[PDB]
């Protein structure tokens, strides 16, 4: 890792010109864009100046957009492998030889390098012996490309490398073009270079037209990941600090809410949490997330040191003066810690995400269960003032071990507003779930003790044991379902609306309705707690990658201002489910009981989880496409496949049919246009093999007889609808 990474971190403007000519055409190109090599986005607006360009649009796409190639994104463990980010503070110089099948070549050379603060690609196009009437040159290319791998070689000779990569491009008939793009990178300057070993970079490309341009003009849009080397399999010194400073802050300050576990002050305490989560959290990138966090534990820390003065202070205007500002600071810090956590601990991880706060609730519960022995310890030793001291000793002496240990993100800052998240239907029926659930435990915390002492005459360390016991229940049931939300993002869903409603059986069987006719015993109440305890832990982790993946679909910029504004929301949610809860958890109870109040809960519950179950059997449009029809025949024979394709209409879409025998690459096979009068297929299947479309069933059929030994092969299934998408395939023996 030289210097030159240093210029990529941020986004980058970027100038790009080209002048070529084919067959004695002329063409000129003038474009300018915005790149970021940190996630490997790049966005290009290309205009044509002389008039009708010859060449199709996607055929340029390579020669334009892929010399971008110095932002790509490096992983962690590829940075020593990097080169194009070696040579760029001076440039590198790009040849390239582009081979079409059947038809010429061109023959590139540009030049990339920073000019002041922007990036210019300088190229000279030049293509020899293509057909009037062919592909190319008449014009029968589509609109239309997909993504690829590049594979890329040293040379150690030439101080340069060598790479090689092979491109699909579609045609309105249903073929496809096969380039092959043979290509040399040399560093201008005689500095110190990064040779690289052997590696490919992924290449998803999706072209647009603006709709407010009447010149020729095309919006090219890139993502670019690299790949091919293996890992050791752990986490480097950043993700470990961020593990143990994540660990010190929820161990701190569980010690901090435990050992020492009016109603305007519980109303000022959630309510201007709520206001305190939303401006902190919305204003993350302009404070610091470090400066948020360290700021965050010295606050939480002068709580507690400062909590344990007001034995000495008399009561008067001084005690409300300094209750009403410990409670106020204690709201604060809470939610600046919280909302500078998720945002720091979400960004270290991009994709473990419900694991590693599953881990943070599980050190969590580790904070409870260790709270209060050693509290009891030092409080029957010493007294009630001395240990309320050295736990402010403890918050305190961790802020300077703790500024050294965490690391500097830093972002620009953000441009869309909290309305455009909000504004979401997906988002607030979450929100729901969140606020209700917050809700059900703020009406379960008060008013179990007493209904436990009024029924069956038992004191308040069994009812503090079955409230340890529900957390620790939640401490278990978080690590296990973050990791399988993780897992299998598709089963997030139903990881939640499930759990909801897990949770309003629970709200039923807690205290036995009058309705339901069962015998009221205690091991009832016990049982139900630890479920409900893990209905709520099940259903309380995947609600983060959730709204984070809607926003990512939504056209929020990745960064930390979406995980801040997320964290924002969540907080956000939680404290308006704690105000909630108790008061009319409270108001109902002495209205008409526990037992009803508890049914009113679930009621809740019951709604908010039957509109997202409603919501999602509602919505649901995926382009997933699925293979059917493997099977074994002798030569000779015949067979039928299909594949079953939803999230787009068939009819207004291209299909093509692919082949890769074992051991050897994919080779197209079958096309299917739009109108569906036109179909092309290769030589080795042509007349034995039909291409056939039910577009009622959105089904793709494809007919072979007379079944050769050379088709023993997997079978897949192609659409491009910006993005392709692959099918499964099947696995058809010919023996």
């Amino acid at each position: 890792v030289s210097k030159g990474e240093e210029l990529f971190t941020g986004v980058v403007p970027i100038l790009v010109e080209l002048d070529g000519d084919v067959n004695g055409h002329k063409f000129s190109v003038s474009g300018e864009g915005e790149g970021d090599a940190t996630y490997g986005k790049l966005t290009l607006k290309l205009i044509c100046t002389t008039g009708k360009l010859p060449v199709p649009w996607p055929t340029l796409v390579t020669t334009l957009g892929y010399g971008l190639q110095c932002f790509a994104r490096y992983p962690d463990h590829m940075k020593q492998h990097d080169f194009f980010k070696s040579a760029m503070p001076e440039g590198y110089v790009q040849e390239r030889t582009i081979f079409f099948k059947d038809d010429g070549n061109y023959k590139t050379r540009a030049e990339v390098k920073f000019e002041g603060d922007t990036l210019v690609n300088r190229i000279e196009l030049k293509g020899i012996d293509f057909k009037e009437d062919g592909n190319i040159l008449g014009h029968k290319l589509e609109y239309n490309y997909n993504s690829h791998n590049v594979y890329i070689t040293a040379d150690k000779q030439k101080n340069g490398i060598k790479a090689n990569f092979k491109i699909r491009h579609n045609i309105e008939d249903g073929g496809v073009q096969l380039a092959d793009h043979y290509q040399q990178n040399t560093p201008i300057g005689d500095g110190p270079v990064l040779l690289p070993d052997n590696h490919y970079l992924s290449y998803q490309s999706k072209l647009s037209k603006d709709p407010n341009e009447k010149r020729d003009h095309m919006v090219l849009l890139e993502f670019v990941t690299a790949a091919g080397i293996t890992t050791p399999g752990w986490l480097s010194r950043e993700q470990v600090f961020v593990l143990i400073s994540a660990a010190s802050v929820n161990l701190g300050s569980m010690m901090c809410y435990s050992i020492l576990g009016i109603g305007m002050i519980f109303g000022c305490f959630a309510l201007f949490e709520l206001l305190a989560s939303l401006v902190f959290g919305n204003y993350l990138v302009h404070i610091g997330a470090k400066f948020m966090f360290v700021a965050g534990m010295f606050v939480s820390g002068g709580v507690t040191i400062l909590f344990g003065v007001l034995d000495r202070v008399p009561d008067g205007p001084v005690f409300i003066a300094m209750c009403f500002l410990v409670r106020v600071m204690d709201a604060v810090s809470f939610a600046a810690a919280m909302t500078a956590s998720s945002s720091i601990l979400a960004k270290a991880f991009p994709n473990n995400v419900a694991t590693v706060l599953g881990s943070l609730e599980t050190f969590s519960g580790l904070g409870l269960i260790l709270g209060p022995p050693v509290g009891g310890f030092l409080y029957q030793s010493f007294g009630y003032e001395v240990p309320f001291i050295v736990l402010g000793c403890v918050v305190l002496l961790m802020v300077p071990l703790n500024m050294y240990i965490l690391p500097n993100y830093e972002s620009d800052p953000g441009e869309h507003s909290f309305w455009k998240l909000i504004a979401l239907p997906k988002v607030g029926l979450i929100a729901f779930v969140i606020n209700s659930l917050s809700s059900c435990f703020g009406f379960l915390d008060p008013t179990l003790s007493l209904f436990v002492l009024e029924k069956f005459n038992l004191p308040a360390g069994y009812v503090g044991l079955v409230f340890l016991g529900m957390a620790l229940s939640y401490a278990i049931s978080s690590p296990l379902f973050g990791l399988l939300s993780d897992k299998r993002p598709p089963l997030r869903k139903w990881l939640l609306v499930f759990g909801n409603l897990i949770t309003a059986g629970c709200y039923m069987l807690l205290g036995p309705v009058p309705i339901l006719h069962i015998k009221s015993q205690l091991w009832l109440l016990v049982l139900i707690l630890v479920v409900s305890g893990l209905s709520a832990g099940m259903s309380i982790i995947p609600t983060f990658p959730e709204i984070l993946s809607c926003a990512h679909e939504n056209g929020f910029e990745e960064g930390l201002s979406t995980l801040g504004l997320v964290s924002g929301l969540f907080s956000a949610m939680w404290s308006i489910g704690a105000f909630m809860g108790p008061t009319l958890g409270g108001f109902l109870y002495e209205k008409i009981g526990f037992e009803w109040a508890a049914a009113i809960q679930g009621l809740w519950a019951l709604i908010s989880g039957l509109a997202m179950g409603l919501f999602y059997l509602l919505e649901y449009s995926q382009v997933q496409l699925v293979e059917s029809g493997g099977a074994l025949v002798q030569p000779g024979g015949s067979l039928r496949l299909s594949c079953a394709a939803s999230g787009f209409p068939v009819n207004r879409y291209s299909m093509r049919w692919y082949r890769q025998a074992p051991g050897k690459e994919r080779e197209w096979v079958a096309g299917m246009s739009s109108a569906g009068d036109r179909s092309s297929y290769e030589d080795s299947v042509k007349g034995r093999f039909t291409i056939s479309r039910d577009d009622a069933r959105n089904t793709v059929y494809l007919q072979m007889n007379s079944l050769k030994p050379e088709d023993t092969a997997v079978y897949y299934c192609n659409v491009n609808v910006g993005f392709e998408y692959w099918g499964q395939g099947t696995q058809v023996t010919v023996s």
